[PDB]
């Protein structure tokens, strides 16, 4: 039997957003979201850690080739999200509140489509150094 | 079914302490604890990461409102622990050795009383950048 | 029943290496490993986090004594790995590709021999701030 | 703290149903469900194991008073399900195919409604001695 | 490495007991325990499944030699428990209510005493075919 | 998303074998295997529970079409194993001791070959009503 390990790669992207549910009154929104509801928005340098799991290849010594993982992350996170306004430049958030929880879910779905079956293990998103969301496909 | 995610918030506090079990001889104490047994104490800037888990709300997009989580952490960690001497200013450590393991347990119990049933998932305490304790209620 | 917690200690070491499987052609190697295949090698300041788990002792307040853990890590990581060339100075990598996955496995085995039965929980190795491998004995 | 254990109670109920999807043509239903699509139905003596988890109470030695668990199951399982025709007698299955999987889900939901938050651990349904479904709220 | 599997052995024993707490008045005991509080006791043919886990030995193909497992269970279960009156014949239950939960705990403890560190995985006790308790050392 | 559940199907097969290691002397084999080493063999009516896990399909209400699961098991279990002498009739056991543990492993492997990636969850093999092995791919 081959050994199994978890391989993680961290990436960063800068983006803008405003927390606001159109399904709530301007009064409720301001109450639920407060400062994050700033009409003109605000932004963050997000840090994303993507974890893959599998067998360590017996000849190559890798769970997955870093170049492949890099490329998957470029297409699934960097391309659609870097230097964008989440609520305005990405179709997905047209109906979904751009909380870090939903950013983590979005990234998970993107990667699921690109990655081999069962490779994805966890997506961790730091909206700030103190605000972190971990999504494991639950 | 709603999706479930883990929401973490990091906080910091400075405190003082001395590791010493009155249930041991001054000779044993010095042997078990060594430098941490310094009679006049020493101190640390502790970093605490508190993780909550639950469903991502369908309208709000949050596992829990950050303001509520912030407030819970203020009452359960900051208030009793920040700028205090653990063994002298907090009743709990009058009988318990103030190791990081017990600091993690203390914080867990405090939060359990304040948080909704089943929300708390993990308490991580960095006594130093190199010394970490994770308590999951086990 | 005693409470159980996870105790982690982080250590660092600098080492050199080159990724190259003798079981592949010079052409394949360069293709699989690319830059990491540099004939004269390259190097990293590796960060290793070792996690132990067990009961918090009722009198001492510790899952494990830090001095013992420190010493185990000195013998199992620092001694054989610090300021060494992985592929040339450590027997283990004479047949194994020195990927971070195999470095994590090596460290795990070393520690398993030194530690009490069932204490070891996880070995996390940062080859870089962005490249991390977690091995849990799977 | 207090030790935690799992308490299971087995219950059995008699019911009939017909596997049929209104989104599939008469021909697809036969092909997908075969004999289970028999127009007039068929039936089973379903066996259901409900597992609860919690701390063993220090004075009574119980995770849950069996009398309470029995009442819970009379309500969540026996009353709506026993000696009924699933597809016609229980509104839930009006728009849901009555597979063993959906019976398990239905039961899980009825139980979460009555039981203390966090108590329910698993629902196991034996449609026959050979076909079993386990639902754990995933 | 070597594959890991779980080995279970089922054993059965006959015993009597009475559910009664000396911390509850005669009236509370009746109310809490009902028929199980019958002054002269009642009994069960208890069925116990003991699960061990470990690596499949490469030469013998065994996780544990069944002969060793049988002896372990004769000692931990059959000798102290078979054909006994729980509350009167086993000192452990002198101060502990003999619920199925406590029988499982007792058995788990007796086994941890004899078995190799880390081997014991689960203890399942059927008091009746309908009342089951699973203890996993939590 | 879609709910996830586990589907199990039980199958039974008749077979004979002899526990014997060619790496052990005639005397060690008797000592290690006892009665199971009987030169002419012995046999069992093996019972096998195969557990699959996945999402409950939104239209059919199935985790897997039972017809597909039956065919899978006819192929992976019944055909190579039923009414056979394990050590002599199945090449796999030519060099592997036919313990229940190895039967479980063998079955797990045959199933992983046929089943969709990620579907197989557990293999449980009852050699007798008292000796059970569970393999989960570890
Ligand atoms: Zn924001
Ligand atoms: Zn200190
Ligand atoms: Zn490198
Ligand atoms: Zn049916
Ligand atoms: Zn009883
Ligand atoms: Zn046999």
């Amino acid at each position: 039997l081959r050994r199994r390990a978890r391989l993680s790669r961290l990436v960063s992207f800068s983006a803008s957003h405003r927390l606001h549910s159109p399904s709530l009154s301007a009064e409720e929104n301001l109450k639920v979201f407060g400062k994050c509801n700033n009409p003109n928005g605000h932004g963050h340098n997000y840090k994303v850690v993507v974890t893959i799991h599998g067998e360590i290849d017996p000849v190559t010594g890798m769970v997955m080739n870093l170049t492949d993982l890099k490329e998957y992350m470029e297409e699934a996170i960097m391309k659609p999200l870097d230097h964008k306004n989440l609520d305005l430049d990405v179709p997905y958030f047209a109906d979904v509140v751009s909380t870090t929880e939903n950013v983590a879910v979005y990234i998970w779905e993107n990667l699921q489509r690109l990655l081999p079956v069962g490779a994805l293990y966890k997506v961790k998103v730091y909206e700030t150094d103190n605000n972190i969301v971990v999504y494991k496909g639950e």
